[PDB]
């Protein structure tokens, strides 16, 4: 049976790393050959709050490329809510009997959780709340690494930035902390660190990780370099003085780098990566994006079709 | 046969009994077995000049659900009447070469019909014209009585909160008019009561209608208890002291509720409905929203088939 | 495969004569027999960086005629470009991974030439980039004047209005020059002349046109009246006197127009086009904007499709 049918997509701690691997898996399939009626006769809500690029025009892409309908808003200032007073609870009540799910991006933190407590026996997928979850960007993230590196496990794992209001890192590594052997090197200013919940996390598993203060002193020893934009949007005013990237990766910085290194970056970027990088081996961001599409449309599938493909 | 294929639906005032009955029955048959390429080859225009959730998303999902596409827009800011100056008529008569019906809404009294005049052969559905007429929201009301009441004669029909600037209560309580014995009950603030044109249409069909201070006082006698919102950006300044709701529908209050009374509301709601009230088996508007699905693939199926 | 196929859609100095004939060929074979399913399985982006009505809601229109779906935006605003400082060259990045073309309007001349070094493999279509160019608009207007007159060669053609920074205009000269024995009449301001550029490229090729201070003095010959709005979102405030149309056309003065003579205008218009003229048969825009649907349709058939 399809272990993810019908299930909320709220945050990575509450899936396995079997989940992740059945998500990984299926959309290998889908990228090698695509299903174009597997939603018919579905319709999807696309509910952003907050500002999107890559992930709602990635979402709404895979939706049509399964050949489901899609209606949704990609901000709130002309809904009820933005403009009659609505409460959040009452719009998704309302949405809930339309579509067949719902997915959404919003700038409170616990906004998506909040939803299924609205939605009935719709799946809500959480696209992003506030700084803490995005479980779509890792699954995209974790079908790169796997296609790039040729494994989950045993990796050096790098993540630089803005660590603290980062949703990208939090839900990344909790999925990478349910493989065995990784280990990660966080380099990030003191004011915007990995938050204790998660090393806590790291520290009753067993797995080793360690602080920087600079890119250059490992280098040597990472299979993947995760870099990150500092969230101005979310800092609260003690942190003002952290607005600009405080690492800035060059082409010359990579003089060291093993062959297989990959750099990632969820994206935007401001500066944290020149544009000199991009046409290094190394740079993989843009093909990283590019991945979104296989892992949304198999994230989908799985959760709006009974049964699994094969 | 087919009464409503390719007309206009801007107003109640323009249908029968008979056409009311028949989008119902089509609903109806459309809930128990849905015809998801009924519509294909169709392509709609949803034009909002105005804020909504509902409306326009019901609207796009129940076109979809037949088969056809859509495209328009939810806010007028980036279209060329937004930036470079057009008028509404050259914008109607433009998007009117492209497809196969109209859906707009629009913060102006009368708009819906004047698109009418620049449309040619393409039907135009009022989504809601400023303060006048919401014929959509009527059909899924009448839908929902219909299916928890059993009927829609002799029904005894309460209306709280704005009835001035409510397009939906002009709209249903037209609709309901037509159909035999109904008694309203009317609960409104001084400033915003029910206007005269309406009370005048019920005095000539001889339909008994009355004033009240209280939900309260007419709790035992409703089938149909239907709540409003203020609708503060209709308001006048003159009025800006009825803002927040007068009258609060609380849990309680539904102690000598009649066991098949309904308490619908057309949403979004301010505070006049309590949270408390929606576990309770009254509470019907989150039911009666969901129903905009069947109504209005009903009417889209109507006006653009030409067999039943 | 086709000469077009895969190919970006940037400028009308990229195209030939034969490759203008060609989709006109396939704009006819479509409006005749449409082919509702010839897009199935593609999927195509609309990213709008200026507002618009016609241009993106026929090509939005056109996609879905021929089975294709559609995403994107019609502002900026709420993109990560908008918010988190994204520049345009990592947009094109990212968006390219996704869809099968992208049809772009900016308001920075150049930017679609730009977007073709980000976007790889993805044809990039032109939708209007600042004042330079406008390569759609061009094309429905050749439609609609081969509907209309029967040809393209042999004709008198005046253009009046803002031709400084009309990117239509630019455009559509330097269509009709690929065309035999045309005549021109530029009837414009002098502050917003037709460009040096374009009149050296029609000396070279002996093609013969001359400037006009009214349009009574030209009503008598012309075939296509071609009359636009002044970009009031490109002049310089010192530019500012020359707002008001300078040219008013009226139903009065086309009492001496030839049978055959047709009004254009791309729209939207302000006051350079009376409406007393719209029931005149001289009046076609609403006409021209319908066109539109077969232009477009064919151009994304003839880049997406191999075969012809
Ligand atoms: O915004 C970031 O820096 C990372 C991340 N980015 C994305 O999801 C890509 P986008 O905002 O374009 O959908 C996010 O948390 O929103
Ligand atoms: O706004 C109201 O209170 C009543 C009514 N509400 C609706 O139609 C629901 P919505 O605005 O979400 O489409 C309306 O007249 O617009
Ligand atoms: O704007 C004009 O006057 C002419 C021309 N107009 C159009 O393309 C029509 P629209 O802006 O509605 O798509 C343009 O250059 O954008
Ligand atoms: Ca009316
Ligand atoms: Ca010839």
């Amino acid at each position: 049976a399809n272990p993810l049918y019908q299930k909320h997509i709220i945050s990575i701690n509450d899936l396995s790393r079997d989940d992740l691997n059945l998500v990984l898996a299926t959309a290998a399939k889908l990228k090698a050959n695509p299903q174009p009626e597997l939603l018919k006769h579905k319709v999807i809500a696309s509910c952003f709050f907050e500002a999107s690029t890559r992930t709602r025009l990635s979402f709404e892409t895979s939706m049509h490329r399964l050949g489901a309908s899609v209606v949704g808003f990609s901000d709130s200032a002309n809904t009820s809510l933005g403009k009659k007073g609505e409460t959040l609870a009452d719009t998704i009540s309302v949405i809930s009997t339309y579509v067949d799910a719902i997915v959404m991006r919003h700038p409170q933190e616990g906004a998506a959780r909040l939803a299924t407590e609205f939605s009935g026996n719709v799946p809500v997928l959480n696209a992003g709340d506030g700084s803490n979850q995005h479980p779509t960007q890792t699954l995209l993230d974790l079908f790169t690494i796997q296609e790039t590196q040729g494994r989950l496990d045993n990796l050096h794992v790098a993540m630089v930035g803005d660590l603290k209001y980062g949703r990208t890192v939090h839900s990344l590594t909790q999925a990478l902390a349910k493989f065995d052997g990784n280990r990660f090197y966080f380099i990030a200013p003191d004011a915007l660190a990995m938050p204790q919940y998660i090393l806590d996390m790291l520290d009753e598993k067993g797995i080793a990780w360690s602080l920087h203060s600079s890119i250059e002193e490992v280098m040597a020893e990472v299979d993947i370099l995760y870099m990150t934009r500092v969230q101005k949007e979310r800092l609260d005013p003690s942190e003002y003085a952290n607005v600009k990237a405080q690492f800035v990766l060059r082409a010359s910085d990579l003089h060291n780098a093993k062959a297989n290194m990959k750099v990632l970056h969820p994206l935007p970027r401001v500066d944290e990566i020149a544009t000199d990088v991009d046409k290094t081996p190394h740079a993989w961001y843009f093909q990283q994006a590019g991945n979104g599409i296989f892992a949304r449309q198999a994230l989908l599938a799985l959760v709006l079709n009974r049964d699994l493909v094969l």
